[PDB]
């Protein structure tokens, strides 16, 4: 990932989303598109981003359904052009495998979300996170998502998945996570609001990159 | 809910989804639309269903993001016409409250998904399900989703939420759940494939209703 920086484009209208992404295109080559934008503008927005920016697209859908439905969601998502999809690990191994099956068939990637970055994650997710990470390792998952907001937890996750695995981390900026500290364990950071809500997105992205040069 | 039967419309193309729903419209007044259909045809499909069938629409999105993103997803979904949205409880209380806030503002409903119906749910969700249910009760949640595939678990969930709460349950038919047994605890059953994949959807729906009379 270019500059170890992934833009979380959660604006909800195409003009703004495309405008802001364009303002920071020189600093990134990977964009995470989620439901706020997709539900507001349609799945065709993914193809629009790929054609306009020639960027990698990670669908931050955090799939969390039964196996059969997970397969359908992944199929629809990859057909739309997504290079990868983020899947929740809490629902179990069968639900994860369903996503892996479609990813293998279509030559795409799966990112396993272990622990989440928000406060509520401490209630149920945190206690299962280490086991969810191990589950991913046992199934050969190579891409993971961990919390920037809890460096020691992110560090433990890194220990479990190993140095070879790819780890990205949200929660940098708006949620309180620090770019540099997070990159001690993650290969790339996910940044949304700190950039897309900034007075000048380009300066914001440049500032982040400057602090981690 | 008419006939205590909610149709899970997970077909992935407009023509088929509308045709099948039309075939069983005389037996239902509530349809659950999820990502397989919405990602394939766009969120406008929700409005299409409401105007063509005058039915209640439950968005089976199982929202499972951080609070801020959950708010955006719920807002986009309710603006699209959804009467209710299904929210995952495992991400915690703040993520649930975010959904409740938007539902309150827009005069819509939130259904809290406690334990899931597939095998993988036993790995992490099951052990947290009773507490997730209690969390919902403590926050005043009145609508819940529990597994048809585990009658005793569904029964325990009913005990926790009380007779007052509304409980719907997926996993009937394709996943092995029995309509009658499930309705001993749930107010309504969610049925997808057993109906929409049937040679004769209308006959399939009638058959289910027959054994429930
Ligand atoms: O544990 C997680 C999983 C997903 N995200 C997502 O990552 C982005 C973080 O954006 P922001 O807080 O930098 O604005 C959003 O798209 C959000 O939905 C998190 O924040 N935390
Ligand atoms: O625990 C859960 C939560 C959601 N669903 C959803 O309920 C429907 C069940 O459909 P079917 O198995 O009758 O086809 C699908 O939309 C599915 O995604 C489950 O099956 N189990
Ligand atoms: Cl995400
Ligand atoms: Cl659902």
């Amino acid at each position: 990932v270019m500059n170890r920086l992934i833009l979380a484009m959660d604006l909800m209208n195409r003009d703004d989303a495309l405008r802001v992404t364009g303002e920071v295109r020189e600093y990134i080559d990977t964009v995470k598109i989620g439901y706020p934008l997709v539900l507001s503008e349609g799945m065709d927005i993914i193809a629009e981003f790929r054609k306009r920016f020639g960027c990698r697209i990670i669908a931050g859908f955090k799939v969390a359904d039964i196996p059969e439905t997970n397969e359908k969601i992944c199929r629809a998502t990859f057909k739309a052009g997504a290079d990868a999809i983020i899947v929740h690990g809490f629902p179990g191994a069968d639900s994860v495998r369903a996503c892996l099956n479609v990813a293998e068939e279509m030559g795409r990637e799966v990112f396993l979300l272990t622990e989440m970055s928000h406060p509520g994650a401490e209630m149920f997710i945190q206690g299962a996170a280490d086991e969810i990470a191990r589950m991913g390792v046992d199934l050969g998952v190579k891409n993971y998502v961990g919390p920037s907001t809890r460096p020691e937890r992110l560090s433990r996750l890194r220990e479990i998945i190993g140095q070879d695995s790819f780890l990205i981390s949200p929660g940098v900026g708006a949620q309180g996570g620090d770019p540099g500290e997070t990159l001690r364990f993650a290969d790339a950071i996910i940044v949304g609001r700190s950039i897309y809500l900034a007075d000048n997105p380009a300066a914001a992205a440049a500032g982040i990159i400057e602090s981690i040069k």
